[PDB]
């Protein structure tokens, strides 16, 4: 019975669907400052 190795290639495909996009995906909207203005 191991582990880690079995559920872990979930890893690379759930992990990097949602909390990447997280804090990439509002806030740097911010940062663009296309049609903003202060």
């Amino acid at each position: 019975p191991p582990i880690s190795l079995d559920l872990t290639x979930h890893l690379l495909r759930e992990v990097l669907e949602l909390a990447r996009a997280e804090q990439l995906a509002q806030q740097e909207h911010s940062k663009r400052k296309l049609l903003e203005i202060i």
